[PDB]
């Protein structure tokens, strides 16, 4: 469905140093693959592809 940086339900993204680790876990929850990116305005994150709308994404605002 969409792409984006998988976050959990209180918009926080996943920390990693390792692709295989974000794929995993992006698979793991019904996305095609994923990476880990070093260098997002959150800090190094997953990154996930075509991950469906039930799973939350980051958004604008607040990790709490």
């Amino acid at each position: 469905g969409e792409d984006g940086y998988i976050a959990d339900g209180d918009n926080c993204t996943y920390i990693c140093t390792f692709n295989n680790y974000c794929h995993a876990l992006c698979t793991d929850k019904k996305g095609d693959s994923g990476a880990c990116d070093w260098w997002v305005p959150y800090g190094v994150v997953c990154w996930c592809e075509d991950l469906p709308t039930p799973v939350p994404i980051r958004g604008s605002g607040k990790c709490r």
